């Protein structure tokens, strides 16, 4: 028993993480067989990211002028070319430590773990959520840019995220690893602000669920509700709406503990309505929204 | 900026992990250099757990009762002897992937990563802090016995903790890799309570100077305290007497923000009896212990 905020084992990762140098801009890059994935903005200044015109700046670029360090071997750019917001160096040498893996675009909700690098050199794990407004509530300082989220299906690591930027609001956004921004931010130091961050209604159902198999069981109630009036209560408190394919998602959740979906529902519109009253759940004293249903089976069963 | 609880990258440490199986019991090892590290309740069945007399039991053992797989390769166990309550196999074959690496037994307070592993392999990794009564509050499920916590300094791998048991309050107990556990918790499945669990003071302090750093100043008030006027405070609420040790600790993160220890405490000791009135710090909704002062440090600085 117990429930963490646990992100997947970094080492398959580690493994793909490389410095990038352009001029005088460093940041990390992800190598996967003879490729190496970066964010396009390493071919700015500080003074081009207020209107950059990217296929302009990478004109002057050349396969020397991009520097790629795999820990102290240098690897040898063969070829340039950018994809959407990323930019991919091919290189003459295959990473030995290429995983079994698969290029994902996310859907907002969904979470996944970050391997936060300084100088293609990995300092620390965490767990994520893309929030529904495709930002990411990251831990990220300058150089960190090309530090990439992913999840890992036994030996098979799909990247989703891609670090870009940090809005002026402390948050953060990032493209796929096609180079494609989630939400609508784009790779320019401009007035961007995010929209209404959601509360991810699913994934709070799923922590409750987590927190009745783990014995945190104080918030159950007498009551039940339906979907509509849940929505009615989900609407007051910025929560995402509830439909039946997330009702659906949680019914493995609700055949373990016995506790129906619109049950678990009422017992989230009362903790909306109530507040804690000074109490917690699962160590938390908010409605923790950044485990999915298939985290919180995940967890309570072993997966390795 | 943002702050997130972090964990070491998990490489270094998923290159140790095998699986060791001792008759019907199978749990995880650490394998360094020549030698797998494991819990010696490996050699228990559930049976055995309520009274064993392990120095009988590991008589009944040999060196081909104990199977050792890494991966898919099975390792030849040449040697094996009990260590406090680890059991130590020398194998044939050292480890090719044993990092740089020390054994060190931790204070209360301080912070770790765990690897929590089923059958050698590992599911997840997340940041831990041994508490004041010597117990953790990890994620752990039958099978996850062997799983190491650990700290690194660059290329150094410190292990300080070894998963051995689930105390029925669902906290976790174990020990150091030295095989002496941490608090006056025994291998048996027998009544074993936790004492009380108080709040690590220089811990929350400097989670509240990680706030002010990242953007999250409500909470700064007009006023100051002393050690022994924010210690009175502290006993009340069970949280850790404050030291001059921990204020100097505290020193860095003082000089970084401009904002004196004392003062700090005043806010601390104003979060303690007025509560954060429905807001929230780093977005949590309590006073978080489980950063020390290093690791805030460390993630506001950007260490690989
Ligand atoms: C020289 N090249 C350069 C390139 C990017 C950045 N910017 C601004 C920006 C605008 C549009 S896309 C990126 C970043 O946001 C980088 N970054 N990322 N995460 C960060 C956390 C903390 C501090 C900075 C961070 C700055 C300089
Ligand atoms: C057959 N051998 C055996 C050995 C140990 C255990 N016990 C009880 C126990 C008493 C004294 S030392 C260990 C554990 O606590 C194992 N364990 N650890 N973390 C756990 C989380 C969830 C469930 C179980 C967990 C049980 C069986």
């Amino acid at each position: 028993s117990g429930f963490r905020k646990m992100a997947f084992p970094s080492g398959k990762v580690e493994g793909c993480m490389v410095q990038v140098t352009c001029g005088t801009t460093t940041l990390n890059g992800l190598w996967l067989d003879d490729v190496v994935y970066c964010p396009r903005h390493v071919i700015c200044t500080s003074e081009d990211m207020l209107n950059p015109n990217y296929e302009d700046l990478l004109i002057r670029k050349s396969n020397h002028n991009f520097l790629v360090q795999a820990g102290n071997v240098q690897l040898r750019v063969i070829g340039h070319s950018m994809q959407n917001c990323v930019l991919k160096l091919k290189v003459d040498t295959a990473n030995p430590k290429t995983p079994k893996y698969k290029f994902v675009r996310i859907q907002p909700g969904q979470t996944f773990s970050v391997l936060a690098c300084y100088n293609g050199s990995p300092s620390g794990v965490y767990q994520c959520a893309m929030r529904p407004n495709f930002t990411i509530k990251g831990s990220f300082l300058n150089g960190s840019c090309g530090s990439v989220g992913f999840n890992i299906d036994y030996d098979c690591v799909s990247f989703c995220y891609m670090h870009h930027m940090e809005l002026p609001t402390g948050v953060h956004a990032g493209t796929d690893l096609e180079g494609n921004f989630y939400g609508p931010f784009v790779d320019r130091q401009t007035a961007q602000a995010a929209g209404t961050d959601t509360t991810i209604t699913v994934n709070v159902l799923a922590w409750l669920y987590a927190a009745v198999i783990n014995g945190d069981r104080w918030f159950l109630n007498r009551f039940t509700t339906t979907l509509n009036d849940f929505n009615l209560v989900a609407m007051k408190y910025n929560y995402e709406p509830l439909t039946q394919d997330h009702v659906d998602i949680l019914g493995p959740l609700s055949a373990q503990t016995g506790i129906a979906v619109l049950d678990m529902c009422a017992s989230l519109k009362e903790l909306l309505q109530n507040g804690m009253n000074g109490r917690t759940i699962l160590g938390s004293a908010l409605l923790e929204d950044e485990f999915t249903p298939f985290d919180v089976v995940r967890q309570c069963s072993g997966v390795t």
